[PDB]
């Protein structure tokens, strides 16, 4: 069954997290804008395989708004990183399968680099390297300004805009919310603090994907660095969303790619 | 000043082509369409930077149409490499930096694993290693039919659609009859013939680029095998039709990347 609800860990972040299933963990962390009911539909698939999973709301985002300032400011990938950890250690996850998109993937980056014991395969998806143009004025205009740009943004990349829509109002509502508060915080620090160096990437096995109908040369550094690297890459169908554009394609990939490391 | 012309060489094909400059030479190679009236501006920036340009009609395509079946049925880069070596010969072209999309990129990649003599540099842009979705079935289709389909696809792909709009009439005219040629001999063949083994790869200088604005997929597999080789890769605005959409950008990547292994 799926449970739902809130934990407050030690640096003052009241989580509102879900959990389903039970065997080897997996973690899905959201995307930049923070919310985990994106993950509703693929959850169910991915538990019903076998896997505890858990998703919860990023750090004063959406039903985790309820947290300290310094929890949404000036965010990079490590620092996603070490309150992710701190939850973990508060719901016992020792050692994780663990998925992330944008910033998510920042901090399966980071996770991967400077947490490796508690990584059993990383999942990124569209690590950002560079800030891209349409997003670099973003904080420059008014709040309300900011939220319809970036809700037009984000459907636009959806990679299904039926499938976006069917979020749901209550979903949209909270981004709402969200989209100033990611503009402030995110999208200036993310990319330059991308680890994405050598040293960062050999801990662990990494599985990186970037979607299949997203532009090339948004996420062509991905590509680039991962094949140079050795570390397996392709794509998910989809664009930034996989997992709400096609969630049987992306739990499927989640499960075969986890399951590989078993033992 | 711009010279034009046709030429019969040994196999049979009455060639069209165009020429413009002094200096070393510079061959584009168009793409699957053969339709060299796409390079028209960027010819004369190019040619303005001391290189002698050409570009012509492809086998069986557009202005040089009166040519044998053969040299468009079953078309791979290696046949059309011949093709082209034979012409060059006739208009007594020695060494050149060859730029080519799509088939015509396929075309580079076999002289320059074969014909490295020839190549001083080879630009392949968006090598077709596999059948994308769309073209799976459209040789099975019928001539209006195709040149409907295909017509609109291009445009789509183009990267700019006024600009490919105002590419004219007789350009259009031409690009209409020519479609159903293309896809009755290339599709099938090209994609599996792809020269981008680890053999093709490495006599020349390779300087291989994709499309910004093309969705991942269509040519990840590009991005990947260059990288994994160490093959210098990278962007150009626009879609598959760089040297429509944007003749400045193009002219002047050609240009730049031409003139570092000059002298």
């Amino acid at each position: 069954t799926r449970t739902r609800g809130y934990v407050t860990t030690k640096d003052g972040i009241k989580w509102y997290y879900e959990q389903e299933g039970s065997g080897p963990d997996v973690v899905l962390i959201p995307d930049g804008l923070g919310e985990c009911q994106m993950f509703d539909k693929p959850m169910s698939l991915i538990a019903s395989n076998g896997f505890r999973v858990t998703t919860f709301d990023m750090p004063g985002m959406s039903r985790s708004s309820d947290a300290p300032p310094e929890t949404y400011q000036d965010i990079t990938g490590r620092k996603l990183a070490g309150y992710i950890i701190t939850l973990l250690d508060t719901l016992d996850i020792k050692i994780a399968s663990v998925w992330g998109c944008a910033s998510g993937a920042s901090t399966v980056l980071a996770l991967c680099s400077d947490y490796p014991e508690r990584v059993r395969n990383g999942m990124p998806h569209e690590v950002p390297t560079e800030n891209p143009d349409i997003l670099l004025h973003i904080h420059e205009v008014d709040p309300a300004t900011i939220s319809q740009e970036m809700a037009a943004n984000s459907r636009a990349y959806s990679g299904n805009v039926e499938a976006w829509d069917a979020l749901g109002p209550e979903v949209h509502a909270r981004l709402h919310d969200n989209y100033p508060r990611w503009a402030y915080g995110y999208p200036r620090t993310i990319p330059p603090s991308a680890p994405v160096k050598t040293e960062d990437l050999h801990k662990v096995p990494i599985d990186w994907t970037v979607g299949a109908s997203t532009p090339t040369k948004l996420f062509f550094e991905n590509i680039v660095i991962a094949a140079r690297e050795g570390i397996n890459i392709g794509t998910l169908p989809g664009n930034h969303f996989p997992y709400v554009s096609h969630p049987e394609e992306f739990a499927k990939y989640v499960v075969e790619t986890s399951r590989k490391y078993l033992k």
